[PDB]
């Protein structure tokens, strides 16, 4: 219920003008915006973030693509926000993503797939700690909370 | 082909500002608005409406939640409007609801799931009769009818 | 602040599928929905409602047009809802209506201008009393009230 | 990656005002508009286009429906545009079509299902050649190409 | 009600993905789509089209910009479609264009102002004749005509 | 045309779910997102920011309202972004704001007017320096730059 997930709008997402469109979907869904910042990620940050993919054939090109422009880093709160957030994003490969999902509606190739979401609560807490100082995560009550829960 | 279903935007749906957004989806889909009204439902109306759920652990809290604010009661007409309407709403639990559906796009918890739709033609006719007098259901021809149905 | 206006989506507005679109604009603006109903208006109701236009050349045709299909009658509440509501509708003649307004965005000819709004607080209270029984007007507090006022 | 599909907005789609709405979905997805034209299709064109359905009970009525008003014929380019285009359209019967898809969002009956897409690369090249002269298909580079691929 | 205007989405408009968005505004307004085509315009066509601006300092660069990519050429029909179309586009300089208008919502600099509309009925008929063969302009009745015009 | 302006989404704007909607308008207009962050502003920051309004009757209540929840602070770049940004916001009092503008579309009372924009280039550079460290302002080229200018 106070669960948190880390959502990152990739450089292609920013370049193609989907920041507002993506944020809008999390807002209208009911989730609470906890953190938000706009930054060019360093390669050391990206390598730690994508560490499970370290020895994959695409990993070099992934780190380059993600360093190439700025990203919108975000933190969203709510019941099953990690799982439901992943569903809203759609499948990691946009080829598999359904219409209605962010990737399904807005992108084509896996190498340029506009958005990242945390795969689990464990990954979420690691990625949140990695991308944000705790001082940057804002605590407040949504005025619509009693109508969402 | 002029089958009818009952749709009710719950109090959280009204409070969160989704009335127009929800109605828009039925309009752009092609279905015809037959009835529409804004009312605070009494507990006797809600208890009859949700009578199949009478002896469920949540039933007391459901009736309270639904009494707490006003609802937009509606009646929509068209081919398989009951079944297709249910699909557009998405799964009753928003956790299962797909993006693209009303619940999937706009709500999180099952207890605050913004909208009701009739589960069958049998339930639809019972719920329509329950929520509307027959005088309130307007009959007219959509100007786009020949481009929606053959 | 507890001021009310009467808004009515004309038959062409209902026929062309603008009910949700119109309602959405009042919702997102911040105004509170007080009353809403869907009815075929009788000629005696329409003649009383448009009584100031009784002896105009179009009046007969206006009353027929408004009787021809159903209308969505509404009541909205908020600070200067009558004046601001009129602004959102745009000029009565759509030829004069600005893009951004309901008539400006959605209709062309004055004879088929999709929506009515009350011109003043006086007209509003007369039109509300005329179209609604007092039992049909619902009283409640918006959860966003402290962020609107 | 330079694959093309043929997309036709049927007469009901044009009549109901979905041309912009449909085109918008292909644009925001990332696909490149290659060809676009507005024409009343002849019965010989329609009979050749729907030749695989020649001896079906609905075929006469299909050809009539498609001749009844104008259509927006289109050609779109991109990676798996034929397959993904089909997915975006949704199932041919709107009864089966999912919310989020064009047919799922915008139509009800199979006989009036607003849009056609090519079922395969083979059908696409036949349908493109059938509906367009090669001079009408415009070649250019999307400014967002490096962020789509 | 049978008046026609020539609307054209410039190359920047096509490149930035506003074709559907622009067309949508004319559709939802009530105007009838009469002609539509996607073409790279030749310099002789553009020079004839912008002939009143022939001896302006920007004219060379205008013709180049308009030749650089494809355009969506269109023809729309309805009551005061030329005047109202111009209003919907907004002021030619986007700096002056109001929010709600196409240029006001979607572009910044006058040199890249995404759309053209005919300034008058006279210009409209010249521009329509210039950009379209008469066989390409489709005639039909909108199913919503009786709800748009009396 | 490398002007920057400071735009801030007030607490009511965040609470009512307009962050994506507001950002979308700047994106689709053509302006480049330079900085973005989500923070609860301190009273010393707000008092310095609204220093020209220091001795106004509402100033105490303004500072309280702006401290009450978090804000989305932003920096946008482009030709006349300060002036055009102000136009897109609409008049400071929503009563005067036109439909089509952010305040005109989304809010009612001056005390809860959802968004701030810089009034001039001078104020913009002061407000940017005040709300952002220079390290937080990201520099990059829009892929659509040659089609915007
Ligand atoms: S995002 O969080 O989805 O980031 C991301 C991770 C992994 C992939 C990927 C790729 C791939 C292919 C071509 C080029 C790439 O980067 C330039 C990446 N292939 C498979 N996966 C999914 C996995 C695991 C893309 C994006
Ligand atoms: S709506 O028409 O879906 O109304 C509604 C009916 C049933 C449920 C429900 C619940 C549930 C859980 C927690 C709290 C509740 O109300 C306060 C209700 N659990 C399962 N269902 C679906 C069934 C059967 C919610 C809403
Ligand atoms: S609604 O409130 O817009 O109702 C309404 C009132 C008055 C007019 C109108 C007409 C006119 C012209 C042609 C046909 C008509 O009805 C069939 C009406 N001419 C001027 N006005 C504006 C005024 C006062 C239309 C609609
Ligand atoms: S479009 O490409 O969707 O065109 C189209 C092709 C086939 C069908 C169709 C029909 C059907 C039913 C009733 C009336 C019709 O036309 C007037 C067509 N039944 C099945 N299919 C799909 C197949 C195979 C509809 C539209
Ligand atoms: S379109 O119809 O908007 O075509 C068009 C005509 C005139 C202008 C224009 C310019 C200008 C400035 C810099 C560069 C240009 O083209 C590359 C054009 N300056 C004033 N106007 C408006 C007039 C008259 C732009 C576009
Ligand atoms: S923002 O930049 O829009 O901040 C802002 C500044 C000033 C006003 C304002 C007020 C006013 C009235 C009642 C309550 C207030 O704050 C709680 C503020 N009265 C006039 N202005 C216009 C100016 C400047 C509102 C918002």
């Amino acid at each position: 219920n106070c669960e948190r997930t880390f959502i990152a709008i990739k450089p292609d997402g920013v370049q193609r003008g989907l920041v507002g469109e993506i944020i809008k979907r999390f807002e209208q869904k009911g989730f609470r915006l906890v953190g938000l910042k706009f930054m060019q990620a360093s390669e050391d940050l990206l390598k730690e973030h994508y560490v499970d993919l370290k020895d994959r054939p695409f990993f070099a090109g992934l780190v380059k693509y993600m360093h190439s422009g700025p990203v919108v880093a975000m933190v969203w709160e709510g019941l099953n926000v990690v799982k439901t957030g992943r569903v809203m994003l759609g499948e990691t490969n946009p080829a598999d993503s359904k219409p209605g999902t962010i990737r399904g509606d807005f992108c084509i190739q896996v190498g340029r797939n506009i958005i990242h979401g945390s795969d689990s609560v464990e990954s979420a807490e690691k990625e949140i700690g990695l991308w944000f100082h705790p001082e940057e995560l804002v605590d407040y009550t949504s005025c619509a909370q009693n109508w969402i829960y």
